[PDB]
Order: structure tokens, then C-alpha cells, then sequence
């Protein structure tokens, strides 16, 4: 995928949902974070501690579509 820690997310299509949501509504970031913990406790350790390299993968253009209507 990459290098950076963060960055193998932009293969995994769990995460690209978590990506989808911060293109329209980057609001629910602090939604999304608590859920990383849910569903990969190791990854949220990176996050917290590479969440700019995070934060960068959330905001770059992802397949899915960029637009939630109720999700978080």
C-alpha cells in the first residue's frame, strides 16, 4: 500500500468508509476515532500517535462516494 502506518488504510475498504463520511462531514471524525478503537484497538494506538498521517488518509479522494447520510 505504502510506507506510512496510516497509509495500508488506503486499501483497506473498511476504513474508506470511515473516509467517506470525513469528505462531506469531517465532523465526525471524534465519531470515527472512538470506532477505530472497536474495531482495531491496534490501529486506534496509531492514530492517536500518527493521527496527522491519519487525518491526511480520511481526507483523500476515496471510491466510495464522500457523502453520508447518517453514518459516524
Amino acid at each position: 500500500s505504502g510506507g506510512n502506518p496510516l497509509e495500508f488504510l488506503r486499501n483497506q475498504p473498511q476504513f474508506q468508509q470511515m473516509r467517506q463520511i470525513i469528505q462531506q462531514n469531517p465532523s465526525l471524525l471524534p465519531a470515527l476515532l472512538q470506532q477505530i478503537g472497536r474495531e482495531n484497538p491496534q490501529l486506534l494506538q496509531q492514530i492517536s500517535q500518527h493521527q496527522e498521517q491519519f487525518i491526511q488518509m480520511l481526507n483523500e479522494p476515496v471510491q466510495e462516494a464522500g457523502g453520508q447520510g447518517g453514518g459516524g
